[PDB]
């Protein structure tokens, strides 16, 4: 039975099909702010999304993915802990059934209402499938969401969700500008980890921003109206699609800021 987030197929079961779930550099993790070390050898981070080309939005039965044209260097992440250039391929979120949970990373055990992952692949490996065979194939920019004022740059996503309610549905999603999902500050923590959904591949340099974005209660409420199930199946609301914190093991979390 497919992986998911319910009691019978959720994160505590993933290891049986994906034994790497219990591996040496799994994500997410708790970010203990008092033991992360400021690292002065970190170059500033460069987020260049002005030429981004969004194509489509898809409900895949686990979350929704906003997919980008990554066939040219258009929306790239560089600098910070990264060597070379990473190309944006998609973003998605993880969120809760209530505002007190939903993030995957936690900050001194604090859970945010949701978390945005902008997924990029290392353009020295030619494309995504080859990048995910490399320990430095991916960079994911992770951004916490808290409930407060609306985030204007998220509204076009929220408005399209009605049209991709159930698993397998997709809609045209061109000209979406991901710059409108960023907070003001680019201060971040970074550590080596993995994708947080099966197949949980240990390819990711995580860059998790310290500053959350605020979204309104009405915006997150619309995320919670999505469905894990497909059309004409019984309703299973898409909520709590987050994996909990995993063992830090032999890893150090570095901070970009004092
Ligand atoms: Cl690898
Ligand atoms: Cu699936
Ligand atoms: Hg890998
Ligand atoms: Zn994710």
């Amino acid at each position: 039975h497919h992986w998911g987030y319910g009691k019978h197929n959720g994160p505590e079961h993933w290891h049986k099909d994906f034994p790497i779930a219990k591996g040496e550099r799994q994500s997410p993790v708790d970010i203990d702010t008092h033991t992360a070390k400021y690292d002065p050898s970190l170059k500033p981070l460069s987020v260049s999304y002005d030429q981004a080309t969004s194509l489509r939005i898809l409900n895949n039965g686990h979350a929704f993915n906003v997919e980008f044209d990554d066939s040219q260097d258009k929306a790239v992440l560089k600098g910070g802990p990264l060597d070379g250039t990473y190309r944006l391929i998609q973003f998605h979120f993880h969120w809760g059934s209530l505002d007190g949970q939903g993030s995957e990373h936690t900050v001194d055990k604090k859970k945010y209402a949701a978390e945005l992952h902008l997924v990029h692949w290392n353009t020295k490996y030619g494309d995504f499938g080859k990048a995910v065979q490399q320990p430095d194939g991916l960079a994911v920019l992770g951004i916490f969401l808290k409930v407060g004022s609306a985030k204007p740059g998220l509204q076009k996503v929220v408005d399209v969700l009605d049209s991709i309610k159930t698993k397998g549905k997709s809609a045209d999603f061109t000209n979406f500008d991901p710059r409108g999902l960023l907070p003001e500050s680019l201060d971040y923590w970074t550590y080596p980890g993995s994708l947080t959904t099966p197949p949980l591949l240990e390819c990711v340099t995580w860059i998790v921003l310290k500053e959350p974005i605020s979204v309104s209660s009405e915006q997150v409420l619309k995320f919670r109206k999505l469905n894990f199930n497909g059309e004409g199946e019984p309703e299973e609301l898409m909520v709590d699609n987050w994996r909990p914190a995993q063992p830090l093991k032999n890893r150090q979390i570095k901070a970009s800021f004092k």
